[PDB]
């Protein structure tokens, strides 16, 4: 086929792979029980993204959804990636501040709704309703971010400065990157169709890679992961 966005898919596949092996290698040398935990979670994140990026590079995870009088290309493999990578990222953050089980369950549950309605909206055939689903998905995301900013940050204050300061950064990178996803979707292929697919794929790989390998590098190179 040779679609305009393949080069960005090939670049995302590459970055996720390198980041995966590096974390995997760095993670299996570590003996600390707790550090091992964070390593297993942070390595798995780019591993899942890598395979999904690879699948898309190879022509899977794409479907034509009709609406707006057009046959629109929707990369659904993206939601198969995020369904597992986003809750894992939330988990990494919850383990850092010693979040309570109740908080985690609700964060992952909220996360499940976000991706679910997100995909339903990306698949919806009535244009206007695509935004209803989008809206719900976004509201779910703001809830998650609110918890991370008001809840978590508060509990990270019962931690050492080193741990509280590693969280602030990861929390900040997450609030900026996650917010961005909602806007890309809205003005992109799933939404208004203002931004072309090739550029949209570029925006998504930059957010995906920053949010996984970027996040992982910051987290795994810190000593706050030690028990
Ligand atoms: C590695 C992937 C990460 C960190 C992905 C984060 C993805 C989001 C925060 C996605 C959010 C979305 C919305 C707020 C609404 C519309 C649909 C989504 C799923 C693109």
């Amino acid at each position: 086929t040779g679609r305009p966005e393949w080069i960005w898919l090939a670049l995302g596949t590459a970055l996720m792979g390198l980041g995966t092996l590096y974390f995997l290698v760095k993670g299996m040398g570590v003996s600390d029980p707790d550090a091992k935990k964070f390593y297993a979670i942070t390595t798995l994140v780019p591993a899942i993204a890598f395979t999904m990026y690879l699948s898309m590079l190879l022509g899977y995870g794409l479907t034509m959804v009709p609406f707006g009088g057009e046959q629109n290309p929707i990369y659904w493999a993206r939601y198969a990636d995020w369904l597992f990578t986003t809750p894992l990222l939330l988990l990494d953050l919850a383990l850092l501040v010693d979040a309570d089980q109740g908080t985690i369950l609700a964060l992952v549950g909220a996360d499940g709704i976000m991706i679910g309605t997100g995909l339903v909206g990306a698949l919806t055939k009535v244009y206007s309703y695509r935004f209803v689903w989008w809206a719900i998905s976004t509201a779910a995301m703001l809830y998650i971010l609110y918890v991370l900013f008001f809840g978590f940050t508060s509990k990270a204050e019962s931690m050492r400065p080193e741990v509280a300061s590693t969280f602030k950064v990861l929390r900040n990178v997450t609030v900026v990157l996650w917010s961005a996803y909602a806007v890309v979707w809205l003005i992109g292929s799933e939404g208004a169709g203002i931004v072309p697919l090739n550029i949209e794929t570029l925006l998504f790989m930059v957010l995906d890679v920053s949010a996984k390998v970027g996040f992982g590098l910051i987290l795994l190179r810190s000593r706050a992961i030690f028990g």
